[PDB]
């Protein structure tokens, strides 16, 4: 389905979770975009004003779409495929406790998955894939895209 038809993509962090230090939110999101720029021709840039392609939002409960969040647990985040307006945007449930580590829900790992959707990927049935729909903590020692994820993204880009 839909893909970005340009190589320079922008993102903006709409608001910041109080669960984390501001700089750690910025870094987690930046690093998550890097995972995907490493395996595609895409370039990602953070902007702080105006309309970005991919808006990163922390929100809880009903927050303006059909994908209302459900309090702590269950659904952690959701994202829209490429397109105008809400297309591309990535939403993170503030009722989770976001972190840089194994405690709570790791923001970086969740953002890698969400951004996969923001770039046009669907879910994988392979539990080893980052696009599998259940969160799995892995350290940034073992984390890597799986073959399934790589094939998926290169079938869309590059
Ligand atoms: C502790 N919670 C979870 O591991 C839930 C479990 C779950 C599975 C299926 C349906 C609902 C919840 N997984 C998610 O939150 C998904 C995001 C994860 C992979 C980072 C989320 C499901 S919607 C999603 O794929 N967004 O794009
Ligand atoms: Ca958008
Ligand atoms: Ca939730
Ligand atoms: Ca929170
Ligand atoms: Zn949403
Ligand atoms: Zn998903």
């Amino acid at each position: 389905g839909p893909v970005w038809r340009k190589h320079y993509i922008t993102y903006r962090i709409n608001n910041y979770t109080p669960d984390m230090n501001r700089e750690d939110v910025d870094y987690a999101i930046r690093k998550a975009f890097q995972v995907w720029s490493n395996v595609t021709p895409l370039k990602f840039s953070k902007i702080n004003t105006g309309m970005a392609d991919i808006l990163v939002v922390f929100a809880r409960g009903a927050h303006g779409d059909f994908h209302a969040f459900d309090g702590k647990g269950g659904i952690l985040a959701h994202a829209f495929g490429p397109g105008s307006g809400i297309g591309g945007d990535a939403h993170f449930d503030e009722d989770e406790f976001w972190t840089t580590h194994s405690g709570g829900t790791n923001l970086f790992l969740t953002a890698v998955h969400a951004i996969g959707h923001s770039l046009g990927l669907g879910h994988s049935s392979d539990p080893k894939a980052v696009m599998f729909p259940t969160y799995k903590y892995v350290d940034i020692n073992t984390f890597r895209l799986s073959a399934d994820d790589i094939r998926g993204i290169q079938s869309l880009y590059g």
